């Protein structure tokens, strides 16, 4: 008449693999190297050669088509947008989150998203470059680097987090209760019912410890690493959005997605 954690772990991540598009073994099978492999973008030549293939609508207005940074900023905003969305599905499979009021569901969102975006992130990225445009490129990270300022400064840091945190060697199973345990932080700015939260947050956490004990007898620190991680993280998405601010500020034509622009209002 206990609470079966095991059940719990296996549901979190069963619903991890219905409700996002992109998972580890799936970017892992396409960046080992048959149908409908990913187009390499490691240059102006194919990344306007991709965009033709693969967004053709955003290239489609000649003289009118933006700067290519401008357009690669577009792109990326799309994804958050389509992360947003399937993570908001998967906040539903955690223990409690569905029977909190409205508003705190929205705030555990605001604030967990982009933490969540940039975790699993790394699951797509490498030393050399990362799978964009649902598994069908793979644009490279010097590529990104060589982009004008401010625009090659967004995903550098992102590799750096990603390098760090893919030697960890998770596998979708703790992925999928990190991300879970990334919604659920009881001292997000603006919470209602933080006691409820915090009790949400306490057992979604020793779900988490538990099945790292069991599935990683090998790293006795991974636990508090993966705590560490997510403090790194709320840092990076803390330096993110005041990138973004930057770029509203001086980039008439790096039009926010307004779910974004709801997101960063007020966030930080
Ligand atoms: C076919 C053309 C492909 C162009 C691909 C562009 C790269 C996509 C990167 C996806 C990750 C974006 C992470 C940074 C998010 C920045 C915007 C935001 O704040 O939401």
């Amino acid at each position: 008449m206990t609470a079966d954690l095991k059940s719990l772990a296996k549901r979190i991540y069963e619903a991890y693999l219905k409700n996002f598009n992109m998972n580890k073994v799936k970017a892992r099978v396409i960046l080992s190297g048959s149908n409908n492999p990913p187009f390499v973008i490691h240059d102006m030549e194919t990344l306007c050669m991709a965009e033709k293939t693969l967004v053709a609508k955003l290239v489609a207005n000649g003289i009118q088509n933006k700067e290519a940074e401008v357009r690669i900023f577009h792109c990326c905003q799309c994804t958050s947008v389509e992360t947003v969305t399937e993570l908001t599905e998967f906040a539903k499979a955690i223990p409690g989150f569905a029977n909190l009021d409205l508003n705190d569901q929205v705030t555990l969102l605001k604030y967990g998203v982009y933490e969540a975006i940039f975790a699993m992130l790394s699951s797509v990225m490498n030393k050399d470059g990362m799978l964009v445009a649902y598994g069908n490129g793979f644009i490279t990270r010097e590529f990104l680097k060589s982009l004008r300022k401010p625009f090659c400064d967004i995903m550098e840091p992102k590799f750096d987090f990603a390098m760090k945190f893919n030697a960890l060697e998770l596998d979708d199973s703790d992925i999928s209760l990190f991300v879970a345990a990334i919604i659920c932080c009881g001292d997000r700015p603006g919470l209602l019912n933080v006691g409820h939260i915090e009790k949400m947050q306490e057992g979604i956490v020793h779900v988490l410890r538990l099945h790292l004990q069991s599935n990683h007898p090998d790293d006795i620190f991974l636990f508090p690493k993966l705590l560490q991680k997510m403090a790194d993280l709320r840092q990076l998405v803390t330096e993110h959005a005041q990138l973004v601010q930057i770029i509203k500020k001086t980039e008439s034509d790096a039009a926010l997605h307004p779910l974004l622009q709801e997101i960063y209002r007020d966030m930080y």
